[PDB]
């Protein structure tokens, strides 16, 4: 689809068997997901952006369907006060800016 | 153009005269730039961010030139770590996510 930016690019994922509202940010390196449950083993991560930085936890090679789109990566899951796809899984599901 | 993911959609700007790298961020719902010189009078604005919250500097009716299209808009000032190019003026230069 194409997405225009009148408003935020929101979008419905299924992650760990859960629906979830997550922002399309081109502006994240890595994919943020507030606190749920993920398989598999995890280590401690800080990430910065506007006011600061989180610790949140780093999980490898999950799955999640982005708006019928599946793909695999890391993904981070913190108290972020967003759910956010960054660009390592926007390049997956062939995600580009155009203009 | 067409900008694809696989690395930070940063670009070259034009504000005040000056040229400047800024991210192009469809997660952003302004945009932000870091401290500098900008005429006439400013308004206060709280925008937040993965870590919290930060006080920005307003400035409305700004010349910005991003990736050689033309927009003239709100500038936010202020404590970013990277200069981010929102959807106010994704808008102007008719930018679209697409995939
Ligand atoms: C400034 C750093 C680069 C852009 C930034 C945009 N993030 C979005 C995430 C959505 C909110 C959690 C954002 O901050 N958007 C703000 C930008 C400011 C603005 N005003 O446009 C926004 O739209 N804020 C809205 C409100 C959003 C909701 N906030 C809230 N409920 N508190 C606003 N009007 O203030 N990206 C990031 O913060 C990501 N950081 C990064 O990708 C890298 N960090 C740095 C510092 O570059 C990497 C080295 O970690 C985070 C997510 C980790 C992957």
């Amino acid at each position: 689809p194409q997405i225009t930016l009148w408003k935020r690019p929101l979008v419905t994922i299924k992650i760990g068997g859960q629906l979830k509202e997550a922002l399309l940010d081109t502006g994240a390196d890595n994919t943020v997901i507030e606190e749920m449950s993920l398989p598999g083993r995890w280590k401690p991560k800080m990430i910065g952006g506007i006011g600061g930085f989180i610790k949140v936890r780093q999980y490898d090679q999950i799955i999640i369907e982005i708006a019928g789109h599946k793909a695999i990566g890391t993904v981070l899951v913190g108290p972020t006060p967003v759910n956010i796809i960054g660009r390592n899984l926007l390049t997956q599901i062939g995600a580009t800016l155009n203009f």
